[PDB]
C-alpha cells in the first residue's frame, strides 16, 4: 500500500515502542503516560496492560506465546507479563543502565539494548546469568531486533548506523543503510528485510536480505518517529512519536 492509516489509539503521549503479535494485536509503550496499551486487530478500543510501577517505558516486544516484554527505562529494568496474567515478572538482568530497545527470539531469549553501557545483553529463558553480545564500537545504541535465524540487529544511534551479528558469530557487519540521521527503532520480517526508523529524517527505510540498496516506505506526515514493527502479512507499524499516534502501512 502507498496510503497509511492511523491506528485508533487514544490518549497516547509521546509513544515509543511498538510490537505486533501473530494475531495482529498491536502493543505500544505509551511512554509519556508510564503505561503499555494494546489494540486487537479490528478493535477501536485499546486496553491498558496490567503492568505496575512503570516509569518512562520505551521498548516493547511480544513472543509467540503472547508474553509481552517491556523495557522500564526509568527503573533500569525489563518486565514481562504472560498472556492473560495480571502479575508481572522482573527479569533478572544485572547492571542495566538506562536500557532502551528489547527483542525476544523464538527460543524465548530476551535481548536488551543497555544504552548507557554502550552494549547489548541477553538472557536465556529461565536463566539468571546474562551474556553480552560481542558488538564492537557501539555508541548510545537504541533499537534491537532478532530474526528467526538468530541474527541480532542494533541501531547504533550515536554512529548513525545499523549493525548486525549472526547467531554464534563474533564478527559484526555494518548494514549498507545510507543517509541515516539518528536512527531509532529497528525490526526484521520473516524474509530478513530490515526496517529502520530514520528518526532525524522523519522516515522509515528498509533493506532486503542480500541487497545493498535501501527503499523508503511511503509513510507521510511523520514527526520524529521512534518504534517500528512488521507483522507476518508485511504490514508495517510506526510510532509517530512527535504526533502522539501510531500509523500503519498495509502490504
Ligand atoms: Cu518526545
Ligand atoms: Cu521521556
Ligand atoms: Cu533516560
Ligand atoms: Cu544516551
Ligand atoms: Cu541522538
Ligand atoms: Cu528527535
Amino acid at each position: 500500500s502507498n496510503t497509511q492509516t492511523v491506528l485508533p489509539f487514544t490518549g497516547l503521549n509521546t509513544p515509543s515502542g511498538v510490537a505486533v503479535d501473530s494475531a495482529g494485536t498491536v502493543y505500544v509503550t505509551d511512554h509519556g503516560n508510564n503505561r503499555v496499551v494494546k489494540l486487537a486487530a479490528g478493535s477501536n478500543t485499546q486496553t491498558v496492560l496490567p503492568f505496575t510501577g512503570l516509569n518512562t517505558p520505551s521498548g516493547v516486544a511480544v513472543d509467540s506465546a503472547g508474553t509481552v516484554y517491556v523495557t522500564d527505562h526509568g527503573n533500569n529494568r525489563v518486565v514481562k507479563l504472560a498472556a492473560g496474567s495480571n502479575t508481572q515478572t522482573v527479569l533478572p538482568f544485572t547492571g542495566l543502565n538506562t536500557p532502551s530497545g528489547v527483542a525476544v527470539d523464538s527460543a524465548g531469549t530476551v535481548y536488551v539494548t543497555d544504552h548507557g553501557n554502550n552494549r547489548v545483553v541477553k538472557l536465556a529463558a529461565g536463566s539468571n546469568t546474562q551474556t553480552v553480545l560481542p558488538f564492537t564500537g557501539l555508541n548510545t545504541p537504541s533499537g534491537v531486533a532478532v530474526d528467526s535465524a538468530g541474527t541480532v540487529y542494533v541501531t547504533d544511534h550515536g554512529n548513525n548506523r545499523v549493525v548486525k551479528l549472526a547467531a554464534g558469530s563474533n564478527t559484526q557487519t555494518v548494514l549498507p543503510f545510507t543517509g541515516l540521521n539518528t536512527p531509532s527503532g529497528v525490526a526484521v520480517d520473516s524474509a530478513g528485510t530490515v526496517y529502520v526508523t530514520d528518526h532525524g529524517n522523519n522516515r522509515v527505510v528498509k533493506l532486503a536480505a542480500g541487497s545493498n540498496t535501501q527503499t523508503v516506505l511511503p509513510f507521510t506526515g511523520l514527526n520524529t518517529p521512534s518504534g517500528v514493527a512488521v507483522d507476518s502479512a508485511g504490514t508495517v507499524y510506526v510510532t509517530d512519536h512527535g504526533n502522539n499516534r501510531v500509523v500503519k502501512l498495509a502490504a
